[PDB]
Protein backbone atom coordinates (compact mmCIF):
# COMPACT_ATOMS: atom_id res chain seq x y z
CA UNK A 1 0.00 0.00 0.00
CA UNK A 2 2.16 2.78 1.52
CA UNK A 3 4.55 -0.06 2.28
CA UNK A 4 7.44 -1.10 0.06
CA UNK A 5 7.07 -3.89 -2.50
CA UNK A 6 10.11 -5.92 -1.54
CA UNK A 7 11.02 -8.94 -3.61
CA UNK A 8 14.01 -11.09 -2.68
CA UNK A 9 15.41 -13.99 -4.62
CA UNK A 10 17.38 -16.51 -2.53
CA UNK A 11 18.82 -19.96 -2.24
CA UNK A 12 19.78 -22.28 0.61
CA UNK A 13 23.10 -22.49 2.37
CA UNK A 14 23.75 -18.87 1.46
CA UNK A 15 24.79 -16.77 4.43
CA UNK A 16 24.33 -13.58 2.50
CA UNK A 17 20.65 -14.37 1.90
CA UNK A 18 20.03 -14.95 5.56
CA UNK A 19 21.88 -11.73 6.37
CA UNK A 20 19.84 -9.76 3.86
CA UNK A 21 16.56 -11.23 5.14
CA UNK A 22 17.34 -10.28 8.67
CA UNK A 23 18.12 -6.71 7.79
CA UNK A 24 14.48 -6.40 6.74
CA UNK A 25 13.34 -8.48 9.63
CA UNK A 26 15.06 -6.38 12.28
CA UNK A 27 13.88 -3.25 10.45
CA UNK A 28 10.29 -4.51 10.42
CA UNK A 29 9.94 -4.63 6.66
CA UNK A 30 7.86 -7.34 5.10
CA UNK A 31 9.11 -8.94 1.89
CA UNK A 32 8.17 -11.66 -0.65
CA UNK A 33 10.90 -14.28 -0.70
CA UNK A 34 11.34 -16.65 -3.63
CA UNK A 35 13.77 -19.47 -3.00
CA UNK A 36 15.50 -21.19 -5.85
CA UNK A 37 17.25 -24.28 -4.69
CA UNK A 38 18.38 -25.95 -7.94
CA UNK A 39 21.61 -24.63 -9.49
CA UNK A 40 20.32 -25.34 -12.96
CA UNK A 41 17.11 -23.40 -12.26
CA UNK A 42 18.96 -20.34 -10.88
CA UNK A 43 21.12 -20.37 -13.98
CA UNK A 44 18.03 -20.15 -16.24
CA UNK A 45 16.78 -17.35 -14.07
CA UNK A 46 19.93 -15.20 -14.28
CA UNK A 47 19.71 -15.58 -18.05
CA UNK A 48 16.05 -14.53 -18.15
CA UNK A 49 16.42 -11.66 -15.76
CA UNK A 50 19.58 -10.30 -17.35
CA UNK A 51 17.78 -10.12 -20.75
CA UNK A 52 14.71 -8.44 -19.25
CA UNK A 53 16.37 -5.11 -18.30
CA UNK A 54 14.72 -5.10 -14.86
CA UNK A 55 18.22 -5.35 -13.54
CA UNK A 56 20.85 -2.57 -13.31
CA UNK A 57 23.86 -4.89 -13.45
CA UNK A 58 24.25 -8.49 -14.74
CA UNK A 59 23.42 -10.83 -11.95
CA UNK A 60 25.04 -14.20 -11.42
CA UNK A 61 24.45 -14.74 -7.67
CA UNK A 62 21.88 -14.46 -4.91
CA UNK A 63 20.52 -12.69 -2.97
CA UNK A 64 18.91 -10.30 -5.41
CA UNK A 65 16.68 -7.57 -4.10
CA UNK A 66 14.01 -5.44 -5.67
CA UNK A 67 12.18 -2.65 -4.06
CA UNK A 68 9.21 -1.16 -5.78
CA UNK A 69 10.37 -2.69 -9.05
CA UNK A 70 13.86 -1.23 -8.80
CA UNK A 71 16.80 -3.52 -8.87
CA UNK A 72 18.77 -2.84 -5.73
CA UNK A 73 21.22 -5.71 -5.91
CA UNK A 74 22.89 -7.91 -3.34
CA UNK A 75 23.68 -7.41 0.31
CA UNK A 76 26.54 -4.99 -0.29
CA UNK A 77 24.14 -2.94 -2.46
CA UNK A 78 21.56 -3.19 0.32
CA UNK A 79 23.90 -1.93 3.03
CA UNK A 80 24.94 0.91 0.70
CA UNK A 81 21.28 2.02 0.34
CA UNK A 82 20.25 1.25 3.91
CA UNK A 83 19.30 4.88 4.56
CA UNK A 84 17.58 5.72 1.26
CA UNK A 85 15.42 2.79 2.10
CA UNK A 86 14.67 3.35 5.74
CA UNK A 87 13.64 6.89 4.90
CA UNK A 88 11.02 5.34 2.59
CA UNK A 89 8.69 3.87 5.30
Amino acid sequence: SNAMKVKIYTRNGCPYCVWAKQWFEENNIAFDETIIDDYAQRSKFYDEMNQSGKVIFPISTVPQIFIDDEHIGGFTELKANADKILNKK
